[PDB]
């Protein structure tokens, strides 16, 4: 099958925010796991738009990662509203334009994130 | 072996779930016992604790501070170093507030934990 990942992020004023959502971008692409990897953004009008990505992919079924910390307001209102996706927590499976599209919980709980605040410190790798 | 500790700085939320996520990470690594003292601090919008009392609150030789932000923005580049009376911009920064010693590390965003992470918001195991 064809799997798809949209990463969403915040971005910022400032090129580095950017410039690590590509990092993942081409990190996660050049893995294979999944079929096709595209970025987009959930504040300030920025572009790419969720929409905007998951339109030009040709998957089976798009996961969207939320690459944010918490439930907040852009996780749980921003993002559902920019795919016409039901509001506040948790996992969100729908469809788009007939495509299968599933936005996944927010990174933040994750133990890989407990480990990179570790590895802040611990510099390895 | 030096007394060690770690402040993790956050942005916070009008909504709970961002001080859970904070309290979580603080509590699994106070519970792993890697470093002497953990506490949590906020660097946007007056959320408290400010890093500076967090800190204050700290018997350590050493404080890391990271960053808990995906890039080099304004929250880690303005607000965090203002809040600490550390010099604005990019790179980690070493010096001393009030006598103990301070390291402003890297924020997590290009590590491949994060990477890592992203990949388990889709598989996720565990």
């Amino acid at each position: 099958m064809r799997r798809g990942l949209v990463i969403v992020g915040h971005g910022s004023q400032l090129n580095h925010y950017r410039e690590v959502m590509e990092l993942h971008r081409k990190r996660i692409e050049e893995s294979g796991a999944f079929d096709e990897v595209k970025i987009a953004f959930a504040a300030r009008k920025r572009r790419p738009m969720p929409d905007e990505a998951i339109r030009e992919m040709n998957c089976d079924i798009i996961y969207v990662v939320p690459l944010f910390i918490s439930y907040g307001l852009h996780v749980t209102e921003d993002l559902p509203d920019l795919l016409g996706f039901p509001r506040g927590r948790g996992i969100k499976e729908g469809e788009f334009e007939g495509k299968k599209v599933v936005i996944c919980e927010p990174i933040g709980e994750d133990y890989f994130v407990t480990y990179a605040i570790l590895n802040s410190v611990f510099r390895i790798g």
